[PDB]
Order: structure tokens, then sequence, then C-alpha cells
């Protein structure tokens, strides 16, 4: 994903286009963000807009991921504006280091041989800026099984002419070029030892208890933006096939054509005819997916029932600024309704001032005994635009949530759904997965917000859409350990 320049403005990239690009060169940069493509020689900047809930390409479609968005016009070529034909064909490809989970500039020699020795492994590594000779780097690598059985070691990075070189060999335009090189050709040392570049060193797992110090290291001049963007950056290792999301039967049942659920992972439907746009999570599972269609509710109440699903958690409204996010699936207080072969029953709604708790009744038309209470908790007031300014509201919907789960026997994945099921959704989810780890095993645990993202982000595409839903994972968790 090299493609994306982190820290560029649309003058140094209409320069970069011109100068170093041809017709069909494009890349994409953060502004909401702007797709730049050169035409004719001349560049054209396409603004793409994420408010929480998916990446709208203005003239265009709305995308789950900005690799799935580039994927998508790279192979579905013409669908691209004045509406003129614009081609993706050429990506221009950014060496600025800064989104790299290696990339740790400004660290000291001394501090990074301390980090590579207190949570270093053999092979975990780390770039940094040189110590004595500036513009030059670093590449400090830890090897082995106070044994002395390990050991870090320091091989210094040339910046000659804006190349970068170990001391001999090849000249590489970018630092990533000179990692990707020795990653699959490692460097051997004097008497045998192979520096093997294997995982970049983890700094982003911390302490449960030392959240507070971390969300306040990350609010400095801001991390949060610099943890995310890296995070952002791996998006292009799950490009996993959504083939029957695409199938001619199944477009009709997206509401957004092009968010479409992992084949890998996606809910089938047995007894039916098997598709849904859902995906099962597991780090207590979870099914993420997007708020019904009219032509889908039958579908979504099979999928409930299959699952053997208890709790639905619904963090929408019916309509929000004018437009429809999911459809009514749910009978009136006191009503009865059959959807399909299946049937609901609405037993009673109790109010809360942030949700509202419907219990229904569901089961199978002519089966008696196939009946279940499925608590639906509909979350009523996330904001229409961003995340709430308080998570008390929402954790004290987790813990509600969680408790409703916790005490129904052989409970299957707690439903969770938005719009397209991939923004709040997946923000919902993650905080739920974390502040469990902090219940089963206490404040003095490991958590890695971006670990967790990412094994969620293989199972649904885009799971979490924002920097500001990103930074609300971290304040919830500060919040929950600090009311303890
Ligand atoms: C200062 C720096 N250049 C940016 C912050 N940083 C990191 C490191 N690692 C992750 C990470 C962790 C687990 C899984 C995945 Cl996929 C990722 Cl990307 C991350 N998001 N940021 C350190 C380097």
């Amino acid at each position: 994903r090299r493609w994306f320049h982190p820290n560029i403005t649309g003058v140094e990239a209409e320069n970069l286009l011109l100068t170093r690009g041809v017709d069909g060169s494009f890349l994409a940069r953060p502004s909401d963000l702007t797709l730049s493509v050169r035409r004719n020689g001349a560049v054209t900047h396409i603004k793409i807009q994420n408010t929480g809930d998916y990446y709208d390409l203005y003239g265009g479609e709305k995308f789950a991921t900005l690799a799935e968005l580039v994927q998508y016009y790279m192979e579905h070529h013409g669908q691209l504006k004045n509406g003129d034909v614009i081609e993706l064909k050429y990506p221009l490809n950014c060496a600025d280091p800064t989104s790299e989970r290696w990339f740790h500039g400004h660290l000291s020699g001394k501090e990074a041989e301390k980090l590579l020795t207190e949570k270093g492994k053999h092979g975990s590594f780390l770039v940094r800026e040189s110590q004595s000779h500036p513009g030059d780097f670093v590449l400090s690598v830890r090897t082995g099984d106070n044994d002395g059985k390990s050991k870090v070691t320091h091989v210094m990075i040339r910046c000659q002419e804006l190349k970068y070189d170990v001391g001999g060999g090849e000249r590489f335009d970018s630092l990533t070029d000179l990692v990707e090189h020795y990653k699959k050709n490692p460097m051997v040392e004097t008497l045998g030892t192979v520096l093997q570049l294997k995982q970049p060193l983890n700094t982003t797992r911390i302490n449960a208890a030392e959240i507070e110090s971390r969300v306040r290291e990350l609010s400095k001049l801001q991390g949060f933006w610099e943890e995310f963007e890296t995070l952002q950056q791996q998006e292009c290792k799950l490009l996993y096939s959504r083939k029957e999301g695409q199938r001619q039967e199944n477009k009709n049942k997206n509401r957004y054509k092009n968010i479409l659920p992992f084949d890998h992972t996606r809910v089938v439907l047995h007894d039916g005819s098997d598709y849904i746009n859902a995906n099962i999570i597991m780090p207590k599972s979870y099914i993420a997916t997007q708020g019904c269609l009219q032509n889908t509710v039958n579908d979504f109440w099979r999928m409930v029932f299959q699952e053997n699903s208890r709790v639905i958690v619904m963090t929408t409204k019916e309509v929000e600024r004018g437009k429809s996010k999911c459809v009514k699936y749910w009978p009136d207080e006191y009503a009865l309704k059959e959807y399909g072969v299946m049937r609901v029953r609405n037993v009673k709604e109790s109010a809360a001032h942030d949700y509202t708790l419907r219990e229904l009744k569901l089961s199978k038309v002519g089966q008696g005994n196939t009946e279940r209470t499925v608590w639906q908790y509909h979350f009523r007031t996330w904001p229409d635009h961003g995340v709430p300014s308080d998570p008390g509201g929402v954790l004290d919907f987790l813990e509600e949530v969680h408790h409703k789960q916790e005490s129904i026997m052989d409970a299957g994945p707690v439903v969770v759904h938005c719009s397209a099921g991939i923004g709040r959704t997946g923000t919902f989810i993650v905080i739920d997965i974390l502040i469990d780890i902090i219940r089963e095993k206490g404040v003095d645990c490991d958590i890695d917000v971006p670990k967790t993202i990412q094994m969620v982000r293989s199972q649904r595409s885009g799971m979490v859409q924002t920097e500001a839903q990103y930074r609300s994972i971290y304040m919830a968790v500060q919040h929950y350990i600090e009311t303890l």
C-alpha cells in the first residue's frame, strides 16, 4: 500500500505526479482523504469522505477499505469520473517510512537496546535515526534462543544522495526497499550469525493497568494518528475473496454493493438462499453485519435462529440524516409477526435514555419447542457523525449486553449491526473483546489495541473505520479501568 503518502499536500502531490509520474499515475493522501490521479498531463483530485460508516468517493461507490477501493477501480476500469473516464494504472509509491511498524525514528541507541531486551524475541528489529552522524539510520535486530544465548546487533544504514545502503551491495531509494530486501535476503555475519528480520518490535502492547500513561503519551504531538495510520497500511494484507457477495443473485441482498463479507468467515445459511452480508467474529463470539434491507429481514432472522443468538446489538436509528440505515426487523411492543418460516413476538420494551431493550421471542412456524428469547439492545444516541464524547454510556451499554449474554446457557454469537456493519459495529465488538480480557485476567493483562483490530479486520472488511473510533477504543479501556 505504498500509493498512500501520509504527510503530503495537494501541491507536493501534483509535483510528484507531474515530475515522477505518467498518465494513469495516482496516489491517495490525507486532506476525509484525496485520490490524486494524472490524466492528459494534468492532475484530478477525487474527494473521499469517511465520517465512520464507510469511504464515500465523490462520483463513485462506497468501500470498506482504501486498498479495496484502489483494487476495485484498477480491475473495474471505466467506473471513475465531469464523469470523464479516469484511469488508476500506475501507483506512485511513497518512500516516507513514518507509517512502518519497525520505524521508531527518534529512538536512542540505548533506549532501543532496552526495548529489544525487555520486549524482543529472535528476529525483533526496528529502524531509528542515526545517534551521532545525522540523516543516516540504524537497523537494530535481536538474535538468539542473562545466559548470553541472545544478542542485539546494530547495522549502520547510510543515506547517500537519497539512497540507502548497509555499507555495501545494492542502493535502495527508500528504507522500506532496504528492509524488504534484507527480510527476504538476510545479512549473514562473520562466524555465521544470520541477522534475520522476522517481526518488527512490538511497542503497541501495554499492560492494562498503564492505559492512562499510554493514552497520555499518544495524546502528545498526535501518536494516535501515527499508530492508526500504521494500522491502515496493513489493510493490504487483508484483500481476501468476497466472491459469494458479488454473485448475481446476491447483489440485491447487499445494502452497499461493494461492502461484502469475506467468503472464509461469512454466515452460510442452511435449510433454505445461503447468503447474508454477515461475518463470524472470533477473538464470546460475534456476528458483524449490515442493517437489514426489506428483502433481507427473513434471512436476518434465519441467521439468528441458526446461530442460536439470544442477543442483538443495534447501534443505529432506522434513519439517520434523512437516509435509511436499517429496516424495522422487529414487531411493535406486544405484537406478533411472521418473517418467512420465522415467528417473532415482541414481549416487552424497556426504555433507558441511551438505548431500548426489546424482549423478543423467536421460533420456526409449526415447531413450538424451537422458541428462545432474543434480547435486542438498540443504542439510539450514537451521534450522526463521529463518536460519542463520553464513553460511560457505551460501556454501560456493553456491561448490560455482556451480563445478559453471560446469563443465558449455550448462547450463540452476539449479533452486532449498524448500517454497513464495519465502523460502529467494529468499534463496539473491539471495545467488547478488550474489556472482556480485563474482566477474565484482571488489570494485570497484556492488551494491544491494533493487534485486536487487525485480527477482527481479517474476519470482516474495514472493521474500525476512523481515527476518532480508534481513539474512542483507547478512551473506553481507560474509562473502564478508572471505574474499577
Ligand atoms: C512509531 C511507529 N512508526 C508507528 C507506531 N507503531 C506501530 C507499531 N505496530 C503497530 C501494529 C501492531 C500490531 C499489529 C499491526 Cl497490523 C500494527 Cl500496524 C502499529 N499500529 N503502530 C510503531 C512504529
